[PDB]
RNA sequence: AAAAAAAAAA
């Protein structure tokens, strides 16, 4: 039901702006800087640690600086006496969740806290690429692609899971398969149960994403094996060479900082009477008149960190960017030609040469956020152009073989054409900002000389 | 109803 969904996102946001308020009202940030990002981080990872598990002392080898888990507190930055200065004492959690229950005055928020791991995610993604897990487990080239999702460091993302991407599902079959290569020996027992089904249920989940039932099937011969291996892997590596044709259903999820909606309910809003939209307008309507600034360091274009937070509002890093452009009204570049470094101040960047910078967060034209329609028809055909040949040596790929079985004749069926399904397709309904309605879709013109990622 | 377990980020 829409109408339920609607009246409890309102609901949710609502209660996020409250909280905002008061989270801010405590320590006395003056609302310029009380709507500000870094103050948004704050209160983002304060949402982040509020609803924890168990008290946990245990410590691994290779400490952190430090720990302590009576308080916590975060990257602190004022403007003081037009001096901006970072400064530090701890806050305690406890009284995080009774503050948290008082927001939400009867009912906590937990789809809330969801969604600001939502902002969490499009802010990280679009941010930069780590690769720690590449001087741990071994990995195809398959960023060799320069296109892949991924996911926040949030256990039990139920519904994470539906937004999910393919690709990095696979990488978490493998993180689970680099525990099992790591396998303490002394393993044997109960165990083994939450690890079966969790795999079983993973397996699913990954195959469910897309339409074709062969690979569907594929997937679940995977599944049935008991033993895991890099045979497994390889069947795998297969299957995301052909993911990158046969696209994953990856949806995109749009949340912005905070310190908007704080604004927000103190724009006013009723939520509810509206409800919310996060596929919708509200999100673009919301930033078109919000007032968001960043704390821009040396050597960093206002405009590129502006972009930059677009995308992490709009989840739009794994979208073409001839689209973006074609929706912000101005050309959003590769992440790489953006004169910009994290949004986040690492806690050893010293304050002294830091600036603040309004973001720029506005849109010319909005446009919906979809993952059916069969062909999108271009006034001069749209192809959505055959590139195979990396599939032709990945075929190859030492000439050993694809998925070994009757996939293999299925794969040398494949390999010509079958008009059978698309690719990354983010539906963009591009409308006028004034077409509340969405009443007439505005047909968009891409400049090709704009890298497509 | 009845559902998994470790470490900071350019």
């Amino acid at each position: 039901n829409a109408t339920e969904i609607r009246a409890s996102v309102g609901k949710m946001i609502n209660g996020i702006g409250r909280f905002y308020i008061q989270m801010c009202t405590e320590l006395k940030l003056s609302d310029y800087e009380g709507r500000l990002i870094q103050n948004s981080l704050t209160i983002e990872r304060m949402v982040l640690s509020a609803f924890d598990e168990r008290r946990n002392r245990y410590l691994e080898e290779h400490p952190s600086a430090g720990k302590d888990p009576k308080k916590t507190g975060g990257p602190i930055y004022k403007r003081v006496d037009g001096k901006w200065m970072r400064e530090l004492v701890l806050y305690d959690k406890e009284e995080i969740r009774r503050i948290w229950r008082q927001a939400n005055n009867g009912d906590d928020a937990t789809a809330g806290l969801t969604h600001m791991m939502i902002w969490h995610s499009n802010l990280n993604d679009t941010t930069y690429q780590r690769t720690r897990a590449l001087v741990r487990t071994g990995m195809d080239p398959r960023m060799c692609s320069l296109m892949q999702g991924s996911t926040l460091p949030r256990r039990s993302g139920a519904a994470g899971a539906a937004v999910k991407g393919v690709g990095t599902m696979v990488m978490e079959l493998i993180r689970m398969i680099k525990r099992g290569i790591n396998d303490r020996n002394f393993w044997r027992g109960e165990n083994g149960r939450k690890t079966r089904s969790a795999y079983e249920r993973m397996c699913n989940i990954l195959k469910g994403k897309f339409q074709t039932a062969a690979q569907r099937a594929m997937m679940d011969q995977v599944r049935e094996s008991r033993n895991p291996g890099n045979a497994e892997i390889e069947d795998l590596i297969f299957s995301a060479r052909s993911a990158l044709i046969l696209r994953g259903s990856v949806a995109h999820k749009s949340c912005l900082p905070a310190c908007v909606y704080g604004p927000a309910v103190a724009s006013g809003y009723d939520f509810e009477k509206e409800g919310y939209s996060l596929v919708g307008i509200d999100p673009f309507k919301l930033l078109q008149n919000s007032q968001v600034y960043s704390l821009i360091r040396p050597n960093e274009n206002p405009a590129h960190k502006s972009q930059l937070v677009w995308m992490a509002c709009h989840s739009a890093a794994f979208e073409d960017l001839r689209l973006l452009s074609f929706i912000r009204g101005t050309k959003v570049s590769p992440r790489g030609k953006l004169s910009t470094r994290g949004v986040q101040i690492a806690s050893n960047e010293n304050m002294d040469t830091m600036e603040s910078s309004t973001l720029e967060l506005r849109s010319r034209y909005w446009a919906i956020r979809t993952r059916q329609i069969s062909v999108q028809p271009a006034f001069s055909v749209q192809r959505n152009l055959p590139f195979d040949k990396s599939t032709i040596m990945a075929a190859f790929t030492g000439n050993t073989e694809g998925r070994t079985s009757d996939m293999r004749a299925e794969i040398i069926r494949m390999m010509e054409g079958a008009k059978p399904e698309e690719v990354s397709f983010r539906g963009r309904g591009v409308f006028e900002l004034s077409d509340e309605k969405a009443t007439n879709p505005v047909v968009p013109s891409f400049d090709m000389s704009n890298e497509g990622s």
